[PDB]
């Protein structure tokens, strides 16, 4: 129940749109467009429906509030967006101030304008570091002024920056305009997660991977309140196997703080009637290196001193596949092994194959932002799963059961 773009009247209006263009880069070059392309359907909707202008605003990297036009400029994105949009883009060297306001005042109808990095101003995050590297605090009156300037750039506001929705930054919660609508990406992201957090199809399987356990306690706990099954893989699994089974784990990752909560998580799973699938075999490595000598092990055999489990084995792949086969809805957050290294990416690759097949027969498959999304990109499965999230931190907070400041700030329907 929140206002979305498709239900917003834009004809003859200046649209001030927050987008998450915080794209990866490398030596003044974009290394992945995804976030830019993800926001194009919203930009076009506005143009096609007669918007007077669409003023795009975003942050890039973490300049921590000082104009770093040399390393963190959004200028390259303007030329990239012009190619994707097939339309000229007016790039402005600032995002607030009299001159920027004057430029967005009465733009030529159909104008697309891209503002400079919002994080060049400490008022966006509300805090930062000075030149010396010292932490500086934003001033309240300056915060108000900054927000009032952004508000002048449009008659209506659209937030399509899902990747930034967990941030209560000025551009996300401070735009004072009567109409604040979530755009098409934001809509899609919330639509699917509404699936995971409210009315999931069943069985509902949650696949949780990664290294640390302590930072995922809430994610695991929240998911235990909603799923029918849960696969616990990746490095996390070793804390569970060590505690529950007393498995010899070698130099495999072990979370000391998290190990103290393992029995409590299993207890909840039991009470909620959740079937937990943990790995039973592994692909070992003599060291955490892409080219480390590899081996094999099982929970029963244990992992040799010095060696570490970096991926699940064949038997674990079977059990995982069986869980996927039983699911009508799946939420996957975190690969099941070191996917970055080919030798330890096979379990993840195999699981992806199963998730893709599940989607083909009607399973609603939701891939979390970040690492899992990167895997979809690497193996070209974006068009093969139901949803691939554009925001790692944002989707994690949602799966944790948290309210997103950027979503909460939107108008209601
Ligand atoms: N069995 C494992 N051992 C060590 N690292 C793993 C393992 N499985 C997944 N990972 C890594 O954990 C990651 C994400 O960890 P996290 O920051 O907790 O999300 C990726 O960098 C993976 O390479
Ligand atoms: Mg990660």
């Amino acid at each position: 129940n929140k206002l979305t773009l498709d239900k917003l009247n834009v004809k003859g209006k200046r649209v001030v749109m927050r987008v998450d263009f915080n794209v990866p880069m490398a030596a003044a070059q974009i290394t992945n467009n995804a976030r830019i392309k993800a926001a194009v359907p919203s930009i076009k909707f506005c143009l096609d429906d007669g918007a007077k202008s669409v003023v795009l605003m975003s942050h890039l990297g973490r300049p921590d509030g000082s104009p770093m036009p040399d390393k963190y400029s959004l200028q390259p994105v303007a030329a990239e967006l012009k190619s994707a949009l097939g339309k000229a883009v007016l790039f402005l060297k600032d995002c607030v101030g009299p001159a920027v306001e004057k430029a967005c005042a009465d733009p030529a109808a159909g104008s697309v304008i891209l503002l400079e990095n919002l994080r060049f101003h400490v008022e966006e995050e509300g805090k930062g570091k000075d030149a010396s590297g010292n932490k500086a605090a934003g001033e309240p009156a300056k915060i108000k002024a900054f927000r009032a300037s952004l508000s002048a750039l449009g008659d209506v506001y659209v937030n399509d920056a899902f990747g930034t929705a967990h941030r209560a930054h000025s551009s996300m919660v401070g735009v004072n305009l009567p109409k604040k609508a979530g755009a098409f990406l934001m809509k899609k992201e919330l639509n699917y997660f509404a699936a995971a957090a409210e009315s999931p199809e069943r069985p509902f399987l949650a696949i949780l991977g990664g290294a640390k356990v302590a930072d995922k306690i809430q994610l695991i706990n929240n998911m235990l309140d909603k799923v029918n099954e849960m696969i616990i893989g990746g490095g996390m699994a070793f804390t569970f196997l060590k505690v529950l089974n007393n498995m010899e784990i070698g130099t495999s990752l072990f979370d000391e703080a998290g190990k103290k909560i393992v029995k409590n998580l299993m207890s909840k799973a039991a009470a909620n009637g959740v079937k937990i699938t943990l790995p039973v075999d592994f692909v070992t490595a003599d060291k955490f290196d892409e080219q480390a000598k590899i081996g094999q092990a099982t929970v029963a055999s244990g992992i040799p001193a010095g060696w570490m489990g970096l991926d699940c084995g064949p038997k674990s792949s079977a059990k995982y596949s069986e869980a996927v086969a039983r699911a009508k809805q799946i939420v996957w957050n975190g690969p099941v092994g070191v996917f970055e290294w080919e030798a330890f990416a096979q379990g993840t690759k195999a699981l992806m194959d199963e998730v893709v097949k599940a989607t083909s027969r009607g399973c609603i498959t939701i891939i979390g932002g970040g690492d899992t999304a990167t895997c979809c990109a690497k193996w070209n499965t974006e068009d093969n799963v139901s949803h691939v999230s554009t925001g790692g931190g944002a989707s994690l907070e949602l799966l944790e059961g948290k309210v997103l400041p950027g979503v909460d700030a939107l108008s209601n329907v």
